[PDB]
């Protein structure tokens, strides 16, 4: 005869099976849109900096070097015209920031989040795990509280919220999402990065170029996955299953990237070659990831990299040798909607299942089994998601 | 290789388990019969006389007996718009905390990892929790570089959760830990009211709630799954993590990061709502493991203030006893929100061993611990003790 319940009887019955596996993503921007070509001027007259010339050429050459072609926006004209500070370099503002950003970050998220629900199919009450990630204001309770409620979600989701992460937490979001996932029987976990550039956004300075490189290249948007094991292959899709998940801190990194929130906002600084730092550790990177699994070929798998800058994926692609195919995933969110932090690699991974959908491909890893997902931020921090395609019809 | 063999072997098998638990406090310590005048003195406010009275009362139902804070007179003359009600501070706020909540964090942890014996090396994940400031990177890269952690330790930052995140911080060591072969998580709390001290105004007394309950300290567990029961001591086991929105709470504790620093503002009866729905939490954890008699399992909560330990207390129908390293807790260091319960833990360990109890939990072979705070948010971990060997 059976003793009463045992801890070890219930962690049994209480785990998942199989590995994390992405079932939806949605993705959303704010309305407003900004060609890349046209933002030098623009950006230049709202800040009422015209008469900074050498300034605005130096920026000229930023833009054109980004190799991105538009970015949407929250902000707008009018709204900053409202708040004069916030077009200063270094004016008290946070508190005008976080009015915003406390607000516009879940509504953006809920926006995606609905998108990626719809195609899950599933009913929102299914959802047991919310993770939410934003590097773009703080609030007590925070924005996972404020999606959950927005959304309809059950009262005991279980919520985890991540916030001043910066660009590498997209990686981290899937990171978390895995071991919640592959823990819990039964788990759906929606995860979710929203970003809005209104914390950052800042008046030219001659003595703060990096500054002024954020300016450049930081757009907004959100970007939200259904993560769960075990799928129903009767109800649901399978995408991608995650295999592992790591961080690194870079060596000889210290400061290389670094982010502090006061009374001006959110400032960026960066004191090292960042592009230099990534791709002189990259390989090891890859290596520590995937010798375990007996694979070695870089320009075997799918890529998903953080589109940090331009530089970090040129000086990667040269440095380990990738087919110029491997980075098109990539570039084209880098293109179509800049460098929106934590969200990037969400919107990569959409992009690559899309374009596999379209292209007919035999996997959702544009025909490869295998593939890697790397978050690059603060630290210098390197996040890596070991990701395995599923078969297309 | 294949993606359900790398699964297999990569999973661990047992309950994430409590291994070892260090706290640590800022040196400079107020008795609690002390503060009314302190504060009123060093914030220039006097002449508030009646406000001065109410905040006297405070003081004294507030069941605290003495706060640790690294604040001190002579920071505070140095930051004088620290000291009035609402001047911006934001900046002085945080030049102090990015540096002091991970060195106190690494002080916690550094206990913590003595009891637990293994290389620092050993760690393979870092989980820091903090309501007092933020950075990038955060204070998870500051404690890892000063412990000297290996550069790919799994680090998960918190920040700005406020007081039920004790809870967060056990519900995330618990998965890490049990879905990873050989995981060995340090997780930390570090909380420092540098960030939410201000002067006294009548017309908020909400506000001076905050002053006469919050104090600082630091917190460490090690966390893992499969344990060496030769060389790594078990204390408690974790069973079940679980987060819940209380029922017409909303707007009931909120906190605002702002450019005159962290505020708070409290809406509803906080330890009304919690009293109300505390039994169906306890059901919602407890019905599936065969158990509904809360005074047979040890209790850890959230000391928010006494009023909520007190009301949890009448609702459930609790034996006082049950409440005692919770009070005792509350009693020496105050609310040091999410690090409270961490430090309620280690208290009941080590009475238990002291009263030569035959658990970790007093006897009890199951426990509860309750963290509260902004949501109406309540973290319900289901613990299991160790029996004392």
């Amino acid at each position: 005869m059976a003793a009463a319940v045992t801890v070890e009887e219930v962690r049994r019955a209480q785990r998942a099976e199989g590995p994390a596996t992405v079932l939806a993503i949605g993705t959303a921007t704010p309305a407003n849109c900004v060609y890349q070509a046209d933002y030098p001027d623009y950006y230049f007259r709202i800040t009422k900096s015209e008469h900074m010339v050498e300034l605005k050429e130096k920026f000229k050459r930023m833009c054109d070097k980004s190799q991105i072609r538009k970015r949407y926006m929250h902000l707008t004209e009018e709204i900053l015209q409202e708040n004069p500070n916030m077009c200063a370099y270094m004016a008290p503002s946070l508190d005008a920031r976080q009015d915003i950003v406390v607000v516009e970050v879940p509504k953006l998220g809920k926006a995606a989040a609905q998108k990626a629900i719809k195609e899950w199919g599933q009913p929102r009450s299914r959802i047991t795990h919310l993770v939410f990630c934003t590097t773009s204001g703080v609030d007590m309770p925070g924005a996972d509280y404020q999606l959950a409620k927005m959304l309809g979600l059950r009262p005991n989701v279980s919520r985890l919220m991540m916030y001043q992460q910066g660009c590498f937490a997209g990686g981290t979001v899937l990171r978390v999402a895995k071991d919640l996932a592959e823990n819990n029987r039964g788990a759906r976990v929606l995860a979710v990065c929203s970003e809005i550039t209104a914390v950052t956004f800042r008046g030219p300075s001659e003595s703060h170029l990096d500054s002024m490189v954020g300016q450049a290249l930081f757009g907004d948007g959100a970007a939200a996955v259904i993560v769960g094991s075990d799928p129903d292959e009767a109800v649901e899709r399978p995408l991608f299953q995650m295999v592992s998940a790591s961080q690194t801190i870079l060596p000889d990194s210290e400061g290389a990237i670094d982010g502090h929130l006061r009374e001006v906002g959110l400032t960026f600084h960066l004191l090292k070659d960042v592009p230099g730092l990534i791709s002189k550790n990259i390989e090891r990177a890859l290596g520590d990831a995937f010798t375990p699994l007996g694979i070695s070929d870089w320009n075997s798998i799918f890529w998903v990299a953080h589109p940090g800058g331009p530089a970090i994926l040129d000086q990667v692609e040269a440095k380990v040798g990738l087919d110029k195919e491997r980075m098109r995933a990539t570039r084209h969110v880098l293109s179509e909607y800049g460098n929106m932090s934590s969200a990037c690699v969400l919107f990569i991974l959409d992009e690559m299942r899309k374009r596999s959908a379209e292209d007919g491909h035999a996997t959702t890893g544009e025909g490869m089994d295998w593939g890697v997902l790397f978050g690059f931020g603060p630290g210098l921090t390197v996040e890596t998601v070991v990701l395995h395609s599923v078969p297309i019809t």
